[PDB]
């Protein structure tokens, strides 16, 4: 499979999902910083990304989790730029289940980048038999994330009451799955 390269997973001509590395810390940090105000509306961690050292620490932990298959954290490269992150936040091997996370900088939204990334990951891990069940959880009022889940052919399974806390406030999540 020529799409599986040493540096990452080639999705298409414009998108590669990069294995984390320290060389990305500066660009990743700058991207998060640029999007902090908007990102704080949908995720709990951006509020606390205050220096490049925070992105270094995130990269170091992500590499440890990747090594041990606890998670799969990938940095989305679109053309020449880091565009965001796509992940299996959790890989449950015993139950062949992966829980998916994602974000894109504002300048990279509206381009199908995360939908293409997710489709590629499901082909690679799902059609190979490693993962049987893929899961997306997202706050009910997160319009774009819900649209992405549906665009990727996931099915709504239910609503998880008060399941995600942002800034001390609990929000309901939709839980979506795609089963192989
Ligand atoms: C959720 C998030 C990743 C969605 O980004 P996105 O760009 O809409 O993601 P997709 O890859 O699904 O792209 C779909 C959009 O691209 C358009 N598009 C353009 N080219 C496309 C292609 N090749 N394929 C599919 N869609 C394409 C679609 O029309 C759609 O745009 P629209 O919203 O104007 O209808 C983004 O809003 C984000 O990062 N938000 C903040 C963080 C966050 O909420 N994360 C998830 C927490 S649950
Ligand atoms: C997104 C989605 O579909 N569902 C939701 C809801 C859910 O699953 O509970 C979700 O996963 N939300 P999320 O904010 O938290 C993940 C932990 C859940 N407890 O992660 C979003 C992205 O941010 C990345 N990410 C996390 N920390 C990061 C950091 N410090 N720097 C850069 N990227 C980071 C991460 O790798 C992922 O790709």
């Amino acid at each position: 499979d020529v799409s599986l390269t040493p540096s990452g997973i080639k999705v298409n001509d414009e998108i590669t999902l990069l294995y984390p590395a320290l060389k990305y810390a500066e660009e990743l940090y700058l991207l998060i910083n640029q999007n902090k105000i908007n990102f704080i509306k949908s995720m709990a961690w951006p509020a606390f990304v205050n220096n490049i050292s925070d992105s270094v620490s995130f990269i170091e932990q992500s590499m440890i989790d990747n090594q041990n298959e606890k998670a799969l954290i990938l940095f989305i490269k679109y053309k020449t730029k880091i565009a965001g992150v796509v992940s299996f936040n959790i890989i449950d091997h015993a139950n062949k289940t992966a829980y998916i996370g994602y974000w894109l900088g504002a300048n990279f939204q509206g381009k199908g980048i995360v939908t293409n990334a997710i489709n590629k990951l499901i082909q690679e891990y799902g059609d190979s038999g490693v993962i049987k069940r893929f899961v997306i959880k997202c706050i009910v009022d997160n319009k774009k994330s819900n649209a992405t889940a549906l665009r990727c052919g996931f099915t709504l399974e239910g609503v998880l009451q008060k399941a995600e806390i942002l800034n001390g406030v609990s929000y309901d999540q939709n839980i979506y799955s795609k089963v192989i």
